[PDB]
């Protein structure tokens, strides 16, 4: 049974038609919009990246934070340290959700080649709902230990929001967009 | 499917609730140190106490083995410690994955992809593995990494380290006093 | 103690016993090179023999494809291509190990990283088509070596049924310890 899940995910990830269907669904869930037609996975990654750049810049204004772009070496200025703390917290739960669904964190679609490539793919869909805003909220608060405050706040988001449980069907929905009968 | 997901939901329940997390961290402390965690200390405070005890243990080993030492830094001694702990982290990560848990959902260490690996490995690492690294560094051998690898294989085989890790993981999580899944 | 625990305990028994591990490594060598390793060689010595044969194979491939070659290492275009190809193969190899029910971190030739066994299994087959493909693409002087090589390697894995064929190879490699396989 776990083998069947892994073989399904790998099938999707290795077929260019199926990979694009999955990436299109990731885009659709991220933005609430059908993915633009006649665009490759690389083109969709570029469009997502320019929208994300714009989202960070708007959040910076909305929280009064000085900002030129996302940048980090865990370490950086306060805001970038906060964002890293928050997204790393989310990567942990996202990995648990991927494992819960029987899939491999390492086998991605938009991201590839790293231990958490599929984690990056999935976390990116939802990270702007509350996780990245919370990083900006903490940075603006400027508390004594901002990374710890981010961790505390994100653990509470995931506990209260049932993030893990909700991610599991989301991951299955993303893969089901390949239109291959799921396990 | 359902069983598989239930293990992860249990681990996350424990890790995301500040009260439950502290129960797990206090159990880890007691297993590691052979005495209870000080009362009225947060996980952050316990992490600092652990860190000071770890610095003291490295100091004591360096003094006993007669090895030059200026703290943990990620010459020969730090290379040997890294080789030894990497060996331990691999069998710990494998045990965690096989137990059905997520390596990234930790308790003392939180937010790196291997946080729970560090938590579990840290319970046992100073018993034999780190002392062995000192013994080998002190010999100043021609191939220290290989010597450390072979010694660590022998420690894990002779100590039944893997067979013990899986119940250890369950014992630690069970300290949250939530019903484990099937 | 359950099927997954049982498989891990089997793989770890093999990997931690110096005699069993050498039997496993000798099987890996035979599958890789199509002949038995020399008598009384240690794993370390066999790793060295593999290294020298690999150095020679890269040199031959460079000559055959007309690619400038200054050795294995962003680096030069050929090293970028080899790295993209082998990274792609690692992903499929990890999926195969996980599907077989075994641990990516518990290796035989390579030991001590989260992907040591992945590196062992990948090395058995990587010179069949994956590394030659890296040389073929490098010879085109691609502006996008990572993208082009991964496209090409996904097609190799899809068309060759690489993941499915790796599963029995992994099981056979472990079987060479002459310990009764699980269940
Ligand atoms: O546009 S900013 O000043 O809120
Ligand atoms: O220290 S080990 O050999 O039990």
């Amino acid at each position: 049974a776990r083998s069947d899940k892994l073989l399904y995910q790998a099938k999707l990830a290795l077929d260019e038609d199926l990979r694009l269907k999955v990436v299109r669904k990731m885009f659709e869930l991220r933005f609430g919009e059908p993915a633009p037609a006649r665009r490759s996975v690389e083109q969709l990654r570029g469009i997502e990246g320019s929208r994300v750049r714009a989202t960070y810049a708007l959040l910076a204004k909305q929280y009064g934070v000085t900002w030129n772009g996302r940048r980090y070496d865990e370490k950086g200025d306060t805001i970038n340290q906060c964002i890293s703390a928050a997204t790393s917290c989310l990567y942990g739960v996202t990995e648990a959700a991927i494992l819960a669904a029987g899939y491999a964190p390492a086998i991605g679609f938009v991201h590839t080649g790293k231990p958490l490539s599929f984690v990056y793919d999935i976390a990116d869909i939802i990270k702007f709902d509350t996780v990245v805003p919370k990083a900006f909220e903490i940075a603006r608060r400027n508390p004594g230990e901002p990374d710890r405050e981010v961790r505390l706040a994100c653990r509470d988001i995931f506990r209260s929001s049932k993030t893990l449980a909700k991610l599991i069907p989301l991951i299955e929905d993303v893969l089901a967009a390949g239109e291959i009968q799921p396990p």
